[PDB]
């Protein structure tokens, strides 16, 4: 019972570490789409105020 | 031996999820502070392009 506890011990540590993980390439890739949409619309925004 | 192996492997389970939830907690925690630094740079960036 010892090392059948331990199996899933260990399964939900390294488990725990592996979404942690996921969770935090989600949220790299979201700061990128999140800077790449305010910096297109940025650059309207630019292009407005020479257009006018 | 056997009743002490049994009130042992609770304590390894609990652990295990304890610290599960605290590894998420954390990464979670990460995932809302670059999600937040991702902004706080894409509107200076914005602002330094309509200032172009």
């Amino acid at each position: 019972d010892l090392d059948l506890a331990k199996a899933s011990a260990t399964d939900q540590l390294k488990k725990a570490k592996a979404e942690a993980q996921v969770i935090i390439e989600q949220a790299n890739k979201r700061r990128s789409q999140i800077l790449d949409e305010a910096k297109a619309e940025a650059e309207q925004e630019r292009t407005k105020i020479v257009a006018q």
